[PDB]
C-alpha cells in the first residue's frame, strides 16, 4: 500500500476512533512530513485523498477539518470495498456454475457452522 | 484424477464404466504409471471408483455425488471461506450476510 494511502489510513482510523472529531484542525501536509517522518508531498496526497471522498474540508486561512459525515463516509465505502471485494466475485461465479439462490445460501451456512 | 472426474461430470464416462489404463492416464498428463495409478487408487478409496478383482477400475454410480460434492468445497474455499473470516474480523453476522447476498444479487454480475 502506497504512503499517500498509508497516511490518509491513519487518518480515517483516528476518525472512527473518535480521536479526532469535527471541529479539530487536522495536523497539516507539513505537520503530518514532520511527524511521520515522510515526503511532503505524500503527506498531502493522503490529505487530498480525503478531501476528494468528502472527509475533510478546507477552512479559509485556518486549516484542514473534518466532516461531521466522515465517519459514515468511512463506513459506507469500507462495507463497499468489502461488498465488491468478497460478495461480489462470489455472486458472479455462483452465476457461472448455475447455483441457485438457496444454494448459495446453503453454502454459506455449511462453511460457517464448518470451518 | 481431474481427468476422470471431469469425465464423469461431461459425461465421457458412464457409471460403471471401465477407466482409462494407466499408461493413457500417464501418457495423458505425461507422468510415471505408478503415479497414475496411486491417483486412481485414491479414486477407489474416496468411492469414485469401484474395482473388480484381476479385471480393473470402474465408475462408481457414487461417484456424480462424490464429485459435485468435491466441487462445492472447493467453491466454498475460494469464496466462501476468506468471505466469512473477514465477515468475522468486520464485525458482520452472518444473518446480515445472507440479506448482502441478496442485495449483491439484485443487478447481479
Amino acid at each position: 500500500v502506497p504512503l499517500y494511502k498509508q497516511i490518509a489510513s491513519l487518518i480515517e482510523d483516528s476518525i472512527v476512533d473518535g480521536t479526532l472529531s469535527i471541529d479539530q484542525r487536522v495536523p497539516s501536509t507539513n505537520e503530518l512530513a514532520a511527524f511521520h517522518r515522510i515526503n511532503p508531498a505524500t503527506a498531502r496526497n493522503g490529505l487530498t485523498l480525503l478531501v476528494e471522498a468528502g472527509i475533510l474540508y478546507k477552512k479559509r486561512g485556518i486549516g484542514m477539518f473534518v466532516s461531521a459525515q466522515a465517519p459514515a463516509l468511512i463506513r459506507e465505502r469500507r462495507d463497499a470495498a468489502f461488498a465488491a471485494t468478497y460478495v461480489a466475485p462470489l455472486i458472479d461465479e455462483s452465476i457461472h456454475l448455475g447455483f441457485t439462490r438457496a444454494r448459495i445460501h446453503a453454502l454459506l451456512d455449511q462453511v460457517a457452522e464448518s470451518r
